[PDB]
């Protein structure tokens, strides 16, 4: 008499991603602020646990493509959604930048983020190295905000339920207010979702808050969400229905509706959701030049290679004139990943492993290692989920000249704030705020251009209504 | 200690819909035969329980838009997929036609369908009147084929689990080899799926074969599929991933992959699936002029009105110059449905109720009843799931002059084969086969044009590769 234990009837929280991850995932983070503010009042009254609206690649996109100040976007969202918990994605010691920074820059960033209104900080590390999340987490706690330690979910010979439970404990040991299980490539299947969520709950207690973030790329994660809820997950992330599916996420309204009669419920206002849905449905067509063309792709369950990663390599092959080896590269990826210690294949690990895999298929296996790949093998990005091939490590040392380290990389970084401030203050357009210094520290090559054009006001790279009627 | 009983580990069968319902639902049934034959060998070796490839609106589309003989399409599929169980959708006493036919026409149609290779006949009735499915079912049994009685799933004040279990029994009493639960509007939520499938299994026995057909229009049915499998469903219908979601169906590969580790499994060949997926992915862009523009719509859970039905009415309102009443019509639909006995809102019931709802919003409530609506209220389409408003019935009788009947409508129909044969034999192009007579009997207004152009060979209304590069 086969049975499955499920959590008691209860309310499940929902985190809306339409203001950040949905457009990052579906239209290359090009969503203009003027296209979002109109839905803030309804979003604020919908009943969401939190509203993800900052961080991720939006900082870069704001200054690099929309001539928009990220800090002004945060202040506006804070003002237009006063009753909501704002949430952001922060890549640990890397912040929203291109490298690891000295602890004082992390302190500065978190302090100004909280000061400008951020409530929940989802801190994560691409290699799942808890030491790279530790300082950011502490800064979030000092600011009295909600620190959400993140586990990047992946499938590999060394990733197991026990390993995830272990990482959850390390996150709780750093003062994590909640645990985020991050499935960017939609690799989390139903049974594993149930087993992992249940194991964490059984091991650290039902009071342990877990938020599940799954993309819908492979098309199986809405079922995984149902399993996670049966396993007792506290909150699940979704995207309003007119901005969902594909490389995006499962639909907010769909996840809310599917629970009727199960004993589980959300407390979202369907009317507010309807308005938010209609709002983005009217606006989405203008971003048609940035849309993806694949709604469902399960090939990753066999190749371990995320579509975006395969594309980045594919181009590199038809740009090297030998795309007659797309099959040899896909077979090399697993080997490179293995050598690197099976890190999750998310940015930047994915591009690094992918690019290095290409070289090995042409210039010869590890004949020439990129600077990024050498740093991963030498530990400058942190610890890997598994031990790295000492033989491939040694070569990296003889091809770069750097010594292999194993301690938290930021331990070697010297104070840099004062140096960042000085340099930033020489740029035309610098407004003198720490916010601007941070913009310079995070994006040195863009800060200059953004600072002297910011006065024009934010723009949009989306089609205008006029241009839409032109296509028609 | 809350638990849920689930079925024992077992293999779940999969019915592929790419050759029929997927393109009917996603690109108005315009899929050309030359765009499908290339995937037949892989489809035939994939491991599907059945391959839905005929019936539904494909007969109409073949003769009305593709200048293609439906019977030749069936023979080709039979020849290209020799090891597969071919399946079709047949609307009971209506066959694939515009009205109920005399029992001898039903006998003829089923006989020729089986003779040309059809294996599984999914027989259904829009009103869920078992008497309209009875004769077709008997004809399928005489031909020694698989008769699958269908239950059209809907949500209404009179539809309950008990009612569905009752209808299942009536289907089994007509010799049904299996029961199909048909959810065209994606209204079936997870809990109801589990409860209904389980109730049918507990009431008639585990040996009772049930096939679940859910569209993905509302975005909640893949979770319903998982629940149905836990409840013990034998087969679920899916569409290859490159031809899924939206008003279509849940993805074949996604449904297969999500079961890993649950104890449930399918026995599809992932390699074959990959080829079928790539095949249609390369071809789908050419049908871009017939695609729908909404991937997820949950509004039906509140309005009871399927998107397609709302559109058919919407146009009728901006064509009557008063679309300033789209809200008054949506409020009238429920009332008309109620009066009609809560029939499921699928074709043709949906257009009938929808059109009649419009009149009541302008010319006045039941001021003028369409001929179709009068026939429904008078019982010429069969019995309704609930009793019809005697007051609205009486008016229908005084507005049409027909007397209200309650027995199976085909009981009044006289023999017509000989008359159909004679008339058809006078058409230029008639080849003298019963197949052609059937084409004339089912589509009197199209048969003429099709018969004199058929010699040109089937065509395609899809964009050519050249026209595609033109748009680019
Ligand atoms: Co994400
Ligand atoms: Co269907």
């Amino acid at each position: 008499p086969r049975e499955i234990e499920v959590s008691e009837p209860r309310e499940v929280g929902i985190t809306e991603l339409v203001l950040r991850d949905a457009h990052q995932s579906l239209m290359a983070t090009r969503m203009a602020m003027e296209d979002m503010v109109g839905a803030c009042a309804d979003i604020d009254a919908a009943g969401y646990w939190s509203v993800e609206c900052w961080g991720g690649a939006t900082y870069d996109s704001c200054i690099r493509f929309l001539n928009e100040d990220p800090w002004e976007r945060l202040r506006t969202f804070r003002k237009l959604m006063p009753n909501s918990r704002l949430q952001m994605l922060l890549r640990g010691q890397n912040l929203l930048g291109y490298r690891h920074y000295n602890d004082e820059v992390v302190d500065r960033f978190v302090d100004k983020s909280a000061e400008n209104g951020m409530d929940v900080f989802r801190v994560f590390d691409a290699m799942n190295d808890p030491r790279n999340m530790a300082h950011a987490m502490a800064a979030v706690k000092k600011a009295g905000k909600h620190a959400q330690g993140t586990i990047c979910y992946t499938i590999s010979p060394v990733h197991t339920v026990e390993g995830y439970v272990k990482l959850a404990g390390q996150l709780l040991d750093m003062g994590a207010d909640s645990i985020a299980l991050k499935d960017m490539a939609a690799l989390l299947k139903p049974q594993p979702a149930y087993d992992i969520i249940k194991a964490i709950k059984d091991t650290y207690g039902q009071k342990t808050q877990i938020n599940l973030h799954c993309h819908s790329t492979t098309g199986v994660t809405e079922v995984s969400l149902m399993k996670a809820i049966e396993a007792g997950v506290d909150v699940v992330d979704t995207a309003i229905s007119s901005m969902s599916l594909g490389p995006g996420h499962n639909p907010t309204e769909s996840v809310a509706e599917m629970l009727e009669g199960t004993g589980y419920t959300t407390n979202l206002d369907y009317d507010r959701l309807h308005k938010i849905r209609d709002h983005f449905k009217a606006i989405r067509p203008k971003y048609k030049k940035f849309e993806s063309k694949t709604l469902v792709d399960t090939s990753i369950f066999k190749s371990q290679i995320p579509g975006g990663m395969l594309s980045n390599m594919e181009s590199q092959l038809r740009a090297q004139g030998a795309e007659d080896k797309m099959d040899e590269v896909m077979a090399e990826v697993p080997r490179v990943r293995k050598a690197a210690g099976f890190p999750p294949l998310v940015t930047p690990s994915s591009q690094i492993v992918g690019t290095q895999a290409v070289f090995n298929v042409m210039m010869g296996e590890y004949k020439r290692m990129t600077g990024e790949f050498a740093d991963i093998m030498l530990g400058y990005y942190g610890a890997s989920p598994a031990d790295r091939d000492p033989k491939v490590v040694k070569l990296a040392e003889e091809q770069s000249g750097k010594k292999p380290i194993t301690q938290r990389p930021a331990d070697l970084l010297p104070p840099e704030w004062e140096k960042q401030s000085k340099e930033a203050a020489t740029l035309k357009g610098f407004n003198g705020t720490d916010e601007d210094v941070l913009t310079y520290a995070l994006f040195p090559q863009v800060a200059p251009v953004f600072f002297e054009h910011r006065a024009e006001g934010p723009h949009s790279v989306a089609l205008t209504d006029a241009q839409l009627k032109a296509e028609a």
